[PDB]
């Protein structure tokens, strides 16, 4: 239990791999609290996996495009469960389109929760967080190699990561909490699943040759998150099956 | 004990990171065979072994992993953690000491590696240990050491790809000290931590990837 009476706040932990993140903070002993978008079903299957085993949890629905909610969602985690220790920011919104064909409403869905409602995140739970705190972003590979075309402003949403995450650094460093950016390559969702044609041609291009597992990223966030890790700060992590190399 | 049962070779395992290494593969159940600078070292009924060898001298290297997998058969794991640091000025540094670090730094490296991915297991681990100052090289007389380590970088995408089918992944972790965002210098045992962390079960997705470890000094 390296995470035992620690406190941790992830923005978008009810599918995929925010609920991946959310059950291993909560295996290793963190009280967790979760926000999701869209389905308070899915939201209580994820809460239950945490209690049924022992650990703590709140669920709150918000709209990671929406300032105000983030905001209020952060102080209702520190209401429920006090001063938070680790931030997760796993929040994503992807939509395809060329340079010329794209449609400002997505764009403006992109930025606002890719990137702004990351930063928004942030700076509530900085403001509420305790010194030797933790906090990981989860952008993408992308950022890094883009080999196809329709992911100009999606690869965009996620660089923007990376500036974020050097600059944040050193802003809290003196508090000693850690800012990373978790860079993931294909994970097995859902909504984006291991098979197909798609799944084929993005394997092609990986040295591994699978999809990642959502078990996986969690890991990764976990060993973040603990009291290893004090000393990774700043530094964008890709973990993508060589999708990068 | 995620290790248990599996091997691993660590290259400069004698002091510092590379002994934090060693002892948190060896507490983690792996069985552990060293270089340190033929002579070796054991326990009986121990696992791990220190083998004495010259990074520099690539028949002693080589030598070095086929005895490690006389005892405990193919390797599971490869850290490459030789390292040699001399300042000076590109118009100063004496050529001597260009050839030292590359032949340490950079060669042996490549021959470990090679001889290791010989004898390892499909499902395998190589990790290089370089340096943040790969990315961030803030003062003068580091230009030669800097290049040593930003060698690691393409090395380690491209043997990535080469082993990527065996399903043995590679990575780059880069230390910073052991311009600071975090306000100390690292432990020896949070390298290992990390070492430790991409060796394991759970990091089998990770290749390819140069990662910093270095409390902001590079940000």
């Amino acid at each position: 239990h390296p995470l035992q009476g620690k406190v941790a706040f992830v923005q978008g932990g009810s599918r995929g791999i925010g609920a991946a993140i959310v059950k291993r903070l909560a295996s290793e002993g963190a009280a967790v609290a979760f926000t999701y978008a869209a389905s308070a079903d899915r939201a209580e299957a994820v809460a239950s996996a945490v209690t049924t085993a022992g650990g703590k949890v709140l669920a709150i629905k918000a709209d990671s495009a929406d300032a105000a909610a983030l905001q209020q969602a952060v102080r209702q985690a520190v209401s429920h469960f006090g001063n938070l220790d680790i931030l997760v920011n796993n929040a994503g919104v992807a939509t395809l389109g060329g340079t010329e064909e794209l449609a400002l409403d997505d764009l403006d869905r992109m930025l606002a929760v890719n990137v702004r409602s990351v930063f928004v995140a942030s700076q509530e739970a900085a403001r509420h967080m305790n010194d030797g705190g933790r906090i990981i972003h989860i952008g993408s590979t992308n950022a890094e190699r883009v080999p196809f075309g329709g992911a100009a402003v999606y690869a965009m949403s996620k660089s923007a990561l990376v500036g974020l995450t050097k600059g944040m650094a050193r802003d809290l460093g003196p508090r000693s909490i850690t800012v990373n950016n978790v860079q993931p390559g294909p994970v097995d969702t859902e909504m984006n699943p291991d098979a197909g044609e798609l799944a084929d041609q993005l394997k092609q291009l990986m040295a591994i040759g699978r999809y990642g597992k959502d078990e996986e990223i969690a890991g990764f966030v976990a060993y973040l998150a603990g009291p290893q890790a004090g000393y990774i700060t700043g530094a964008s992590l890709s973990i993508d099956g060589g999708f990068s190399a």
